């Protein structure tokens, strides 16, 4: 519905899926077993545009905007940031998938979307055939690593979780500059060259809306509070994801800082494989051919 | 507004630039150092009572308020506490004070205990208000503390990120920091004319850049300087007073007198019912405690 934004999934349909928490926007393509792809921050569903055509050669691919992101609706939040907790987002996306007739599907997520994905696997494992998480550790593991070096290296988790309207007021002075600098700052080279400029305009246009930025802050507030508490319950109970799992991360990404990610994920999951890729955080755009191959082989095995 | 009746206004030369100070009283010399996001005026409610008994020098930190702004470098050197202490030692020498009493709050309390570790002969007595050493805050930087004092990491990010974010609405940020660290949670502990001093200083992008350089030093060289003293078991030998707010920052993740007793061989301390901004939130109790200690 935005005239000047490009169509980066030629051939894919476009659907508005109703749920009890609001509409989920998605591009839908391909044919075969169902595969849901979930972006994160500060992006929208379009960050899958370099791998989704390849995946659609082998799967029915659903590329969804997270609750409150992109063109999905933005539920009003509350004092516990409930609609933007990964538990609620996973429930909402389960409903959306049911609208399409998918009650058991494959799932790949990146960034916040990967957090939705592993929470979905901890709360509702029967919904997933297989799961892949891209350049993340569990939210509990980010916070347990917190120290001086980590606080300086990855500041925005604590910044964006500050009580409203502090991050909102600071982000709104020059939002284009912030979102473009965040995108560049976590690539391997530190610039915007890994991104299609038409995809960057999608991200910029989303980030230009104060309502969209507020959702992002609520998401990070959930990530500091309820999401962390939910994860803490699972790890202290020794609960492990039983769904077969793939952890892909960037050699220069966020997840690897002071971590061996596959060893971390083996604490959280009983059947997990994984590998690094030479990349910053944004695997599907920085290393699309290798990411698409890793996903196709994992989900088709 | 002039909030220091009976005080002069002095520009004091140093090799790094001028230090501005309000000066009043007579008797033994006592230097007062403010911190962030404030200026010398945050002492306006206690400096009169101290000037009954002391010559009181209320100085703007290097780069803050009306003091000159030395040019920084890639290691943030002029805004390290060791460098700020050296510059203020020079300023005090311009007035003929080579052995003086010293009280600091926030960043200025960090200048102050660094001064005591580097040049203890300069100090008769030291008071620090609502801080622990920079090293101790970073050692405590877990999830809970990263959320509570997020600005230690945010303002320390590489330029221009905090500078750019702060330039959108500087008045909001400075007022938010002031209110959020008080007991009341609003601006009602502050004199409106003092707030206006802080807002005017914070409105200048050059002043905000200094403040970020100060927090960058606090994340790097200040931390390393403190770590050397810890590793060496160095304790401040200057008689010392640690005051902190019962709902302030220093008590948040630590037992303040227990911490300072590891850094100082002769330290007394007390909590005061106050948030972080002791001299404005709790002026009578803060002034009483300082008067009795320095006398």
């Amino acid at each position: 519905h935005m005239p000047d934004l490009a169509d980066l999934f030629p051939g894919f349909g476009s659907e508005w899926i109703n749920t009890s928490s609001g509409r989920i926007f998605a591009r839908v393509g391909g044919d075969g077993p169902p595969l849901l792809l979930l972006h994160g921050f500060p992006q929208t569903h379009v960050m899958w545009h370099r791998v989704a055509p390849k995946l659609a050669e082998r799967f029915k691919v659903i590329v969804a905007d997270l609750p409150g992101y992109g063109w999905s609706d933005m539920p009003e939040s509350d004092e516990q940031h409930t609609p933007y907790t990964k538990r609620a987002m996973a429930k909402q996306l389960i409903e959306a998938m049911e609208q399409l007739g998918h009650v058991h599907f494959a799932l790949a997520g990146h960034n916040r979307g990967a957090r939705v994905s592993y929470r979905l696997a901890l709360d509702s494992p029967g919904r997933l055939s297989k799961l892949a998480v891209l350049d993340i550790l569990p939210t509990y593991e980010y916070w347990q690593r917190m120290n001086r070096a980590y606080a300086l290296k990855i500041y925005h988790w604590s910044f964006l979780a500050q009580p409203a309207p502090l991050p909102e007021n600071l982000l709104g002075g020059d939002p284009d500059f912030y979102v473009k600098a965040k995108l560049a700052s976590w690539t391997r080279a530190g610039d915007l060259s890994a991104f299609d400029p038409r995809a960057v305009e999608h991200y910029r246009i989303a980030f230009a809306d104060p309502m969209r930025r507020h959702v992002m802050c609520e998401d990070y507030r959930a990530g500091a509070y309820a999401d962390f508490e939910h994860d803490k319950i699972d790890v202290e109970a020794g609960n492990k994801i039983p769904v077969p799992m793939l952890a892909l991360w960037g050699a220069s990404g966020i997840a690897q800082s002071a971590a061996t990610p596959l060893d971390v994920w083996r604490k959280w999951a009983s059947d997990v494989q994984g590998a690094p890729i030479e990349s910053g955080h944004f695997l599907p755009e920085e290393a699309p051919d290798q990411t698409a191959e890793a996903l196709v082989r994992f989900f088709s095995a």
